[PDB]
Protein backbone atom coordinates (compact mmCIF):
# COMPACT_ATOMS: atom_id res chain seq x y z
CA UNK A 1 0.00 0.00 0.00
CA UNK A 2 0.83 3.46 -0.05
CA UNK A 3 0.96 4.45 3.48
CA UNK A 4 -0.86 7.35 2.86
CA UNK A 5 -2.83 9.07 5.78
CA UNK A 6 -6.28 7.86 6.45
CA UNK A 7 -9.53 7.78 8.28
CA UNK A 8 -11.02 4.07 8.88
CA UNK A 9 -14.16 3.23 10.26
CA UNK A 10 -13.18 2.04 14.38
CA UNK A 11 -16.18 -0.50 14.71
CA UNK A 12 -15.38 -2.28 11.07
CA UNK A 13 -12.30 -0.72 9.32
CA UNK A 14 -14.09 0.18 6.38
CA UNK A 15 -11.87 3.49 4.52
CA UNK A 16 -13.98 6.74 5.76
CA UNK A 17 -11.99 9.59 4.52
CA UNK A 18 -8.03 11.35 3.80
CA UNK A 19 -6.01 13.21 5.55
CA UNK A 20 -5.83 15.02 2.23
CA UNK A 21 -9.80 15.67 2.27
CA UNK A 22 -10.01 17.87 5.78
CA UNK A 23 -11.06 20.74 4.52
CA UNK A 24 -10.79 23.99 7.52
CA UNK A 25 -14.53 25.31 7.83
CA UNK A 26 -14.34 28.91 9.49
CA UNK A 27 -10.44 28.14 9.51
CA UNK A 28 -9.95 24.88 11.12
CA UNK A 29 -11.01 21.38 10.45
CA UNK A 30 -11.18 20.67 14.30
CA UNK A 31 -14.75 21.81 15.99
CA UNK A 32 -15.19 21.09 19.52
CA UNK A 33 -18.86 21.04 20.05
CA UNK A 34 -21.30 19.87 22.21
CA UNK A 35 -24.81 17.43 21.43
CA UNK A 36 -28.00 19.21 22.96
CA UNK A 37 -27.44 16.86 26.28
CA UNK A 38 -23.71 18.56 27.06
CA UNK A 39 -21.72 15.54 25.92
CA UNK A 40 -18.67 16.95 23.67
CA UNK A 41 -18.05 15.97 20.11
CA UNK A 42 -14.63 16.64 18.75
CA UNK A 43 -15.52 17.20 15.07
CA UNK A 44 -13.14 16.83 12.08
CA UNK A 45 -14.52 18.30 8.66
CA UNK A 46 -13.79 16.29 5.36
CA UNK A 47 -14.17 17.85 2.01
CA UNK A 48 -15.46 14.24 0.86
CA UNK A 49 -15.93 11.30 3.02
CA UNK A 50 -16.85 7.24 1.32
CA UNK A 51 -18.71 4.11 2.68
CA UNK A 52 -21.55 6.35 4.61
CA UNK A 53 -25.35 5.89 4.65
CA UNK A 54 -27.39 9.00 5.48
CA UNK A 55 -30.69 8.59 7.69
CA UNK A 56 -33.31 10.52 7.82
CA UNK A 57 -34.19 14.10 6.46
CA UNK A 58 -32.11 17.39 6.74
CA UNK A 59 -32.35 19.43 10.22
CA UNK A 60 -31.35 23.13 10.75
CA UNK A 61 -31.67 22.62 14.70
CA UNK A 62 -29.08 23.12 16.92
CA UNK A 63 -26.80 23.04 13.50
CA UNK A 64 -23.03 23.71 14.47
CA UNK A 65 -22.72 25.40 11.00
CA UNK A 66 -24.44 28.67 10.47
CA UNK A 67 -26.26 28.04 6.95
CA UNK A 68 -25.82 24.63 6.56
CA UNK A 69 -28.60 21.62 7.46
CA UNK A 70 -27.25 18.18 8.75
CA UNK A 71 -28.35 14.57 8.33
CA UNK A 72 -26.75 11.32 10.88
CA UNK A 73 -24.06 9.51 8.27
CA UNK A 74 -23.42 5.99 9.78
CA UNK A 75 -20.81 3.62 8.71
CA UNK A 76 -22.83 1.72 5.36
CA UNK A 77 -20.64 -1.42 6.31
CA UNK A 78 -21.33 -1.85 9.75
CA UNK A 79 -24.24 1.25 10.99
CA UNK A 80 -21.92 2.73 13.61
CA UNK A 81 -22.85 6.54 13.89
CA UNK A 82 -19.47 8.06 12.27
CA UNK A 83 -21.03 12.14 11.91
CA UNK A 84 -23.10 13.75 9.60
CA UNK A 85 -23.19 15.04 6.34
CA UNK A 86 -24.09 18.74 5.77
CA UNK A 87 -25.86 20.50 3.00
CA UNK A 88 -27.54 23.74 1.75
CA UNK A 89 -24.94 26.08 2.43
CA UNK A 90 -22.79 28.62 0.43
CA UNK A 91 -19.21 27.20 -0.37
CA UNK A 92 -18.85 24.31 -0.29
CA UNK A 93 -22.86 23.48 -0.24
CA UNK A 94 -21.82 19.98 0.93
CA UNK A 95 -19.08 18.62 3.53
CA UNK A 96 -18.95 15.95 6.22
CA UNK A 97 -18.33 16.56 9.68
CA UNK A 98 -17.15 13.47 11.13
CA UNK A 99 -16.24 12.59 15.15
CA UNK A 100 -12.63 11.86 15.37
CA UNK A 101 -13.07 8.97 18.13
CA UNK A 102 -15.28 7.44 15.77
CA UNK A 103 -12.27 7.00 13.32
CA UNK A 104 -8.89 5.68 13.37
CA UNK A 105 -6.14 7.46 11.55
CA UNK A 106 -3.93 5.00 9.87
CA UNK A 107 -2.04 4.20 6.58
CA UNK A 108 -3.61 2.83 3.63
O1 LIG B 1 -24.80 20.37 13.66
C1 LIG B 1 -25.28 19.50 14.40
C2 LIG B 1 -25.05 18.05 14.13
C3 LIG B 1 -26.12 17.20 14.82
N1 LIG B 1 -26.36 17.67 16.20
C4 LIG B 1 -26.95 16.76 17.12
C5 LIG B 1 -28.31 16.92 17.30
C6 LIG B 1 -29.02 16.10 18.16
C7 LIG B 1 -28.37 15.10 18.86
C8 LIG B 1 -28.77 14.10 19.80
C9 LIG B 1 -27.67 13.41 20.13
N2 LIG B 1 -26.58 13.90 19.46
C10 LIG B 1 -26.98 14.94 18.67
C11 LIG B 1 -26.24 15.77 17.81
C12 LIG B 1 -26.24 18.98 16.60
O2 LIG B 1 -26.57 19.35 17.71
N3 LIG B 1 -25.69 19.84 15.67
ZN1 LIG C 1 -18.02 0.54 10.07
Amino acid sequence: GSGASIFRCRQCGQTISRRDWLLPMGGDHEHVVFNPHGYIHRVWCFSLAQGLRLIGAPSGEHSWFKGYDWTIALCGQCGSHLGWHFEGGSQPQTFFGLIKDALAEGPA
